[PDB]
């Protein structure tokens, strides 16, 4: 049996590795290297540019977290975008909400869905509900030309190398901003405390430049590198994301595996270096 | 350059790698291989039986909170054990405290001490304060033995495979209430959330035997297995660890890098899942 092995010069001198039940699937998309395989302990693992995007084991943690600490926030979410997230696994989770009237995923890379609906089915079943619409473009183009504006938006991203390279600056939060509601939030995968403090600090010098509350939530996830990754957190309000709205208690949540009320106050918690590199921006 | 790979069937199917820049120092001791080499990016490394014990760029979490949620509860603690710790980080952060008259430890590998003392002198740096004593032997027969009781222990062990196997059983948990002042507190380290929750389950309902309350809190740290580390977390009064008593403040605190008054709280809000597999223990 042989093993699959994250580098990059993204996390120098580290990598995470898991080993190979079988290869199920592997691609060059019009984007992205794709490699889909069954891990012998972690199930099915997608890949893209050698990078880990999810495992069936840990998921539901980063889909729970960047989904509900936004929609408990949200007082009545209608309709809500998810930027990247083409496994579903956000859709999903936004699902379960009777009251959202509209999904709009916007991927860039259709062969991440269908290598999905495909090889994920309990990721991908979001896509069969009939408030799910698809776009498949660079939401870097999705947002300039949107004429919607989301009470949500999700932003399920790969990592600044490759194709999600255009959503991590100035520019894109400029969009995102604009496509949100008054009150509209915004969520976004944002690196790890423990060796991305570099782009944690820009990442949020740029939402602070629009966004009168930008927020850093860390999420325990152990497939992605150092176990974690953050969630930055943008809100056209003084109140930010830190407090839930809501408490989901219909059976449609009774599935559950990360989110609860009281641990998404939690994640805001930083590491005491963490705070202090970031107090002066 | 060679790359170090921590392999282990406590973890099967993953594995973590930090790249070598050069190897200190190797042995075998008494009780275990011993590894130090300095990493590229995580500063210098110790290894114990194929496991990484620590790092310099991370050490500070895990030192910092198994220290810190105990000595901010503890009212006036006196008198403190380390259980394992001979690396001396939780030392070094006991010292901070003036109050403190006496810290004895009790590590079973002479051998990690000097190689600390050595190689890790930001680390080890506590064994010169007038207040440590350092007891060579395993720490379940230093419990069976040792005639003072404590304000806190903190058991700072490696995993369960290996001379920490002692460690991990009903009868310890024993030991260590014994050595307890009524109103002591013990911390452990209690393993990964992700993949160990057998492990996690059994040593809670050891710990519930005897304890009024045992909670459990999880900290980041990107170089044990998973990025997360869990403090099972033991009381004799019914109040618990997850609130400090009092702020860290003085000038010896200034230098903290990771703990603070509400991440301390924030470290016990755990992952759904985990709520539910040990509600009925
Ligand atoms: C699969 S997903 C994340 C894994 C956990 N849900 C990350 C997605 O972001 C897409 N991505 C990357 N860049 C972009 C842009 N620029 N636009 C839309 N989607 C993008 C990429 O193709 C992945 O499918
Ligand atoms: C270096 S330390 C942990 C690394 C972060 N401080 C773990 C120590 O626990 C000791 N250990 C393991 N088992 C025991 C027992 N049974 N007793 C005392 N110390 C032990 C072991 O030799 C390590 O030095
Ligand atoms: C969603 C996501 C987060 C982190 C990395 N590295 C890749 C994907
Ligand atoms: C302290 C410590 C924690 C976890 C592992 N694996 C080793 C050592």
């Amino acid at each position: 049996k042989k093993w699959f092995s994250e580098f990059s010069i993204m996390w120098p001198g580290q990598a995470f590795s898991l080993k190979i039940k079988k290869i199920l699937y592997e691609t060059k998309s019009k984007y992205q290297n794709v490699l889909v395989f069954e891990s012998t302990t972690y199930g099915k693992v997608l890949v893209l540019d050698g990078v880990i995007q999810l495992t069936e084991k840990d998921e539901f943690a980063y889909h729970e977290m960047m989904t509900h600490v936004p929609m408990t926030v949200s007082k009545e979410p209608k309709n809500v975008l998810v930027v990247g997230g083409g496994d579903g696994g956000i859709i999903r989770e936004l699902c379960k909400y009777k009251s959202v009237e509209n999904i709009d995923i916007c991927e860039i890379d259709e062969t991440v869905i269908e290598v999905s609906k495909i090889y994920f089915k309990n990721i991908s079943c979001g896509y069969e509900d009939k408030r799910v619409n698809v776009f498949i473009e660079d939401a870097s183009k999705f947002l300039e030309n949107v004429t919607n504006t989301y009470d949500v938006i999700i932003v399920d991203s790969s990592d600044p190398i490759g194709p999600a390279e255009t959503l991590f600056n100035q520019n894109f939060y400029e969009k995102i901003y604009n496509a949100l509601k008054p009150n509209g939030y915004c969520v976004a995968q944002c690196e790890s405390l423990w060796i991305h403090v570099g782009t944690i600090k820009n990442m949020i010098g740029y939402a602070k430049k629009l966004f009168k509350k930008v927020e850093y939530a860390n999420i325990s996830i152990p497939t992605y590198p150092c176990g974690c990754i953050g969630i930055l957190c943008c809100s056209k309000t003084d109140t930010g994301l830190t407090k839930p709205n809501k408490k989901l208690e219909s059976k449609e949540f009774a599935d559950l595996k990360y989110y609860n009320y009281e641990n998404h106050s939690a994640a805001f918690k930083l590491p005491a270096f963490l705070l202090k590199e970031i107090e002066n921006i």
